[PDB]
């Protein structure tokens, strides 16, 4: 074995390593659900106030917001023998509107809503609005929720500890250009699950593998100790990205993981997500390549100023390197632009490094989902379940979903799992929750 492959081997996780991760995820999930341990629990298991229901929704036009990254989305969902039609617009949030105040961020969002309404000839219409807000929140109801903390590099001031729906409403009123009834606020896991439920009624799990990584599932109300009642089920936002925040993953953490965390916007937070999320994947690869260079095993021990810059190795490059046919052309072109003159062997090392990071991400992720699924099987006493999935890592990365599917099946012995790749899920599902909520409001 080459010294390179001896270093890459550190990413490997045995079936027993994954079973240990899965069991600990289940223990941490149990801790978040119980009133006695909820405050100390790293995995928060936050109640969403989205309850189980077999009823049809309200008919009409529903507006949707999807805030969870730099690219923000506004959707119009037309609900009408049910038919669900969508119209969207994408918006890139500038750095100044993501690092300033919450007011600045919500004013940018409102400006985009106004633009959407203009482009779709509906500035004079007062519509119900579903808001997908992909950050940890403590809900008081389906339409009231306090931001616990920012994740994925978001850092707008005056948002944490405040009602997110109130910040949205305040920004709309300050603008005075249009009117809207914010009827619902959901996590993107929740919106993905709801959106996929419309296609398949067996869907009771929502999972995101994009910039960040999280999961939601339909929990029995008696197990949801933070909401009074035992009748029916409620969707629970695990916020499993925070798994490992109380040492649960310390035995598995590599030097690359510590460095990624130390230089991140949230040191010591979202440690499990930092192993999987597309926000960190490219950076993990960069750090690995630099260790190989420093050990005189890659690029003749010489790295460019670009390769030595945090963020230079983009998560899309990881996906691109793995999509290479074998001629090493795609790999060469990524590395040439990065200011390197790589050999055929260097290109191959880069691919092996990308595969080591992405395979670990898929495996670590499968241990988490297996924990949720096996926990559901036990609560419901051969389990047939559908999991709704969204995110660029799962949808676009070569063989991420293949490795993840295989690994998750190995870990869930008496379960028959169906995966639904959600197209617009993260946004459409907020409008569907809004349409169901509207029955009462
Ligand atoms: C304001 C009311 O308060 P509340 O207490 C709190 C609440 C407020 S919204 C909500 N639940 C939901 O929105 C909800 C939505 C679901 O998805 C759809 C429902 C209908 C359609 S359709 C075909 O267009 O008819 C499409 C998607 C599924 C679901 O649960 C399954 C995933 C599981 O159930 C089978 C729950 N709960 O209501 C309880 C109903
Ligand atoms: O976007 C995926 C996930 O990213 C982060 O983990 C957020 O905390 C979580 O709320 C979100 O669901
Ligand atoms: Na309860």
């Amino acid at each position: 074995l080459t010294l390179v492959e001896q270093i890459l081997a550190e990413f490997q996780l045995q079936e027993e390593d994954l079973k240990k991760v899965m069991r600990r995820m289940q223990k941490e999930m149990d801790r978040g659900l119980r009133l006695e341990t909820h405050e100390e629990a790293s995995v928060k298991m936050l109640p969403t106030y989205v309850r189980s229901t077999p009823e049809g929704s309200e008919v009409g036009d529903f507006l949707s917001l999807d805030l969870g990254g730099t690219n923000f989305r506004v959707m119009l969902v037309k609900v009408g023998q049910w038919s669900v039609k969508t119209k969207h617009q994408m918006y890139s949030i500038p750095e100044d509107a993501m690092t300033g105040t919450a007011e600045m961020l919500f004013d940018y969002i409102s400006e985009c809503i106004s633009d959407f309404l203009d482009k779709h000839q509906m500035k004079h219409k007062k519509l119900p609005l579903g808001f997908t807000f992909s950050f940890p929140v403590r809900h008081e109801d389906i339409d009231k929720g306090i931001l616990l903390n920012w994740t994925k590099g978001f850092k707008a001031s005056g948002a944490e500890g405040n009602n997110v729906v109130g910040l949205l409403r305040d920004a709309i009123k300050r603008r005075g250009d249009f009117e809207m009834d914010v009827v619902a606020m959901v996590n993107d896991t929740v919106a993905t699950m709801i959106s996929c439920y419309y296609e398949d009624h067996q869907c009771e799990v929502g999972m995101i593998v994009g910039t960040g990584c999280n999961a939601c599932y339909m929990e029995e109300m008696q197990n949801v100790e933070l909401v009074e009642g035992d009748e029916g089920r409620m969707c629970v936002n695990t916020e499993w990205g925070a798994f490992g925040d109380s040492g649960e993953l310390d035995e598995f953490l590599l030097e690359y993981d510590r460095l990624v965390d130390e230089s991140s916007a949230n040191p010591g937070q979202q440690l499990y997500e930092k192993l999987i999320g597309g926000k960190y994947m490219g950076e993990l690869v960069r750090l690995v390549l630099l260790r190989l260079v420093d050990e005189n095993l890659l690029f003749h021990g010489e790295a460019s100023e670009q390769l030595r810059t945090r963020g230079a190795f983009e998560t899309r490059f990881v996906s691109q390197v793995e999509s290479d046919t074998g001629d090493r052309k795609q790999i060469y072109n990524i590395l040439s632009t990065l200011g390197l003159r790589p050999s055929t062997t260097d290109c191959d090392i880069v691919r092996r490094a990308c595969e080591s990071v992405s395979t670990r991400a898929a495996h670590m992720c499968s241990a988490g989902l297996a924990g949720v699924i096996n926990r559901m099987r036990e609560s419901r006493s051969v389990m047939r379940i559908t999991v709704g999935v969204d995110g660029s890592v799962y949808k676009l990365h070569p063989s991420f979903k293949e490795r993840f599917h295989a690994s998750v099946r190995r870990l869930t012995p008496s379960c028959e799992i169906t995966f639904i790749e959600s197209e617009e899920g993260s946004g459409r599902g907020a409008a569907l929750v809004s349409a169901v909520a509207c029955k009462k409001a």
